[PDB]
């Protein structure tokens, strides 16, 4: 046994730097990671800096799928906020309804 990359086995340590660089960089120059940690591919990471970001509409406020639904529910029934909410458990009719004139009132000043 003892294949290549044995004359210098990297670990979380060196990898810890890449994280310090990706953060200090913003995850744009993936070349750094690799260029930094050679021997192997600088991949196997995206699944953390690329697969993470996913906040809300305004933290606590509405969400994504929630925004869409409503944005794709008012065109299915109408001002049935009573129903719109019925879809998303948590908010009420007075919620979605307002949410319409809140930030979901784009199509108005056509």
């Amino acid at each position: 046994g003892i294949p290549d990359l044995v004359k210098g086995p990297w670990t979380k340590e060196e990898d810890q730097k890449v994280i310090e660089l990706v953060k200090k960089y913003g995850t744009k120059q993936w070349t750094l990671i690799a260029k930094h940690l050679k021997g192997r591919l600088g991949k196997q990471c995206r699944e953390r800096w690329h697969n993470h970001l996913n906040p809300e509409v305004k933290k606590s406020s509405w969400t994504e799928e929630e925004d869409r639904i409503i944005f794709e529910a008012h065109k299915v029934l109408g001002n049935r906020w009573a129903e719109i909410a019925k879809l998303l458990p948590g908010r009420t009719d007075n919620a979605v309804k307002n949410h319409w004139n809140s930030t979901i009132k784009r199509k108005v000043d056509t």
